[PDB]
């Protein structure tokens, strides 16, 4: 029963933010629709030694669930240097913002294929609007 | 051996129950102190039938409306299927919202049962909105690996 367990990953996250809002022209303007704030992000993954273990790409949008709690929905994947890809996606409470956040993950290729689990992220520093610093962990089981 | 295994479910009749929220400006709490917008979202729970009429599973997920840099209105979905044979398939991704009647497709991953280790595409096409709470959808799931 194999367990992949990447801990204390250092994630440089390059963030392209759009606040969205009420659509003002196009097909969306004629509909009861609001454009959520979104972030397109492009990450580099490093182990403790400072070696690049992979990359990441995904997108996250803000919304609120049935009770009014502010949430975010993410869809993303990691391409790791040794071969495989791991997808991760789900919703998580937005606040507090320095809290560790987790969503289910699924290994799809390489040595991760057929394994599922959880990808975790936690904001450490936000030097500027285009860069976020995160410590991550990945736990996969099968 | 070096043999590809595939799953191909076509012409699924998917009855989808939608709980829709408008979104907009957050007017209370920590979120109201920031220039963020809550997207219009839908939380759905589906029943899946094959063409013969026998149920083959359920689905549950969330989708939120946003836009990309050029202003193309998009949705991002995160869902999973649970099938009657026991296995589980997650699917998630972004897709252009318009036209709303064209088939939309996002990546899918089999995670358990006969689907484990296979990845591909989950496709959904809206056929009717018989009431504000119900979608009738034609869907398909393709996985290989
Ligand atoms: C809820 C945790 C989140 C941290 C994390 C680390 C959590 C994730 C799951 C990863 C995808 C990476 C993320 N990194 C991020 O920069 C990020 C993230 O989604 C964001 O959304 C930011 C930039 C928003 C963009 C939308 C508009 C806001 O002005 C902005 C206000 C702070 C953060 C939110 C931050 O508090
Ligand atoms: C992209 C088109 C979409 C087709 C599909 C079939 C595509 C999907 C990937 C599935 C999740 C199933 C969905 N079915 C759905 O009812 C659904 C879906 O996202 C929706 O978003 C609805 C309810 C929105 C809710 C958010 C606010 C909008 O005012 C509303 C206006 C009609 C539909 C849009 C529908 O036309």
């Amino acid at each position: 029963v194999t367990t992949i367990n990447l801990e204390d990953i250092k994630e440089i996250c390059h963030t392209t933010i759009r606040l969205g809002g009420k659509p003002e022209s196009g097909e969306a303007a004629e509909l009861p629709i609001f454009l959520g704030s979104s972030v397109e992000f492009e990450d580099e993954l490093y182990d403790a030694d400072g070696t690049q273990i992979g990359t990441a790409k995904g997108t996250s949008v803000i919304f609120a669930e049935a009770d009014g709690t502010v949430m975010q929905i993410v869809s993303a994947f990691d391409d790791y240097t040794d071969g495989g890809r791991v997808t991760w996606s789900g919703a998580y409470t937005m606040f507090p913002t320095d809290e560790p956040k987790s969503v289910p993950a699924q290994g799809v290729s390489g040595r991760y294929r057929g394994l599922s689990g959880t990808r975790t992220l936690q904001l450490l520093e936000r030097p500027d609007p285009g860069t976020s610093l995160i410590r991550s962990s990945l736990v996969l089981n099968g």
